[PDB]
């Protein structure tokens, strides 16, 4: 397993990453991950049934989709905030627990769909996404970005890979990933 590896895994023939057709898509059952422009349109998201949402990008920045808790007040909608950065330094691993618990806790939930969603659903939120099925649904790194990427369009930034590496090393080790 190297960042080289998952490089590869997130190119098309060609040698290149691809990019998001649509605003967003179901990427497991029950999880969606998409762009600031769906997570501002309450109608959309509940004709998708969203009763979660997950700002991987919450801040001010044209970076980040400056939304919070209140904006989905009287929706029915639970929110969580992450103020997350998209560069290689930025360290979100940091977030993977809090990130993995709020979407176990959506999906617990009967009729639960959670969306984790950045500015363009490209990097923060799917390396969430990753995170938590390697954590909670015992997937290797290596399958879980491959199911994400067969259903959105994605490419995190090698740092993200780099701490994706680092987590399924650890997992490994612990056995914790055999599903
Ligand atoms: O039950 C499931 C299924 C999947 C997907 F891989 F099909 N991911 C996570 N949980
Ligand atoms: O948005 C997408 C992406 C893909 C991928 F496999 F190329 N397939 C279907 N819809």
């Amino acid at each position: 397993l190297s960042v080289q590896d998952l490089n590869d895994l997130l190119s098309d023939g060609s040698g290149c990453y691809s990019l998001p057709s649509q605003p967003c898509n179901e990427v497991t059952p029950r999880i969606y991950v998409g762009n600031a422009s769906v997570a501002q349109d309450i109608p959309k998201l509940q004709k998708l049934g969203i009763t979660h949402v997950l700002n991987a990008a919450e801040g001010r920045s044209f970076m980040h989709v400056n939304t919070n808790a209140n904006f989905y007040k009287d929706s029915g909608i639970t929110y969580l905030g992450i103020k997350a950065n998209d560069t290689q330094e930025f360290n979100l691993s940091a977030y993977f627990e809090r990130a993995a618990d709020f979407i176990d806790q959506a999906l617990a939930q009967k009729n639960g769909r959670v969306l984790v969603h950045c500015r363009e659903g490209y990097s923060r939120s799917p390396t969430l996404v990753i995170a938590y099925l390697m954590m909670r649904q015992k997937m290797d790194v290596k399958s879980a970005l491959s199911i994400v990427r067969q259903n959105r369009e994605i490419g995190p930034n090698d740092g993200f890979l780099a701490q994706l590496c680092q987590l399924n090393d650890r997992l490994a080790k612990e056995g914790k990933l055999k599903p």
